[PDB]
């Protein structure tokens, strides 16, 4: 599958379908040990799949470019997505980011 | 609907969705007039839509961040998706998200 449409499960994991965590600029940074091992398979999944955007959403909202760089043709997304502060799951929400953004940094 | 949940069609556009495009840091700036106004009732979504990232490969291939600001707490993105430059079709993709990037330029 195109990378874009993979969807990463204990069998076929975040490792696996969108490599490794890091810091640079192609890498992904999200992903305590759990999340990566289980992909959508794990336990608060659903609570950060909240935030992932429809396609409508994804062109909708993002700053889109195009790129051509030494390893190919590339479309860039940027932006930024508000959290509900009435959402009464709120505080968990950020406490759930906050345990997944650069949490390789720790492993 | 959460914004990020939003599907835009012809009677809830992407304007009515996602507001007007432009070209500040957080605004939208992908869509030429055809798609503004039609959202996924437009004849060749599928088209843009197969480089639109699942749940699970939008955290996973992406830089994601959190901001917190006097408007809020704030999810942050950026990443890149890989076009297959060996696609028999990919003159025609590149042809089509050219159209849309940066499109209001051109238009009030």
């Amino acid at each position: 599958k195109p990378r874009q449409k993979r969807t990463a499960t204990k069998a076929y994991n975040v490792t696996q379908a969108f490599g490794r965590r890091g810091p640079e600029q192609t890498q992904g940074n999200f992903g305590d040990q759990e999340l990566i091992r289980q992909g959508t398979d794990y336990k608060h999944w659903p609570q950060i799949a909240q935030f992932a955007p429809s396609a409508s959403a994804f062109f909708g909202m993002s700053r889109i470019g195009m790129e051509v760089t030494p390893s190919g043709t590339w479309l860039t997304y940027t932006g930024a997505i508000k959290l509900d502060d009435k959402d009464p799951n709120f505080k968990d929400q950020v406490i759930l980011l906050n345990k997944h953004i650069d949490a390789y940094k720790t492993f």
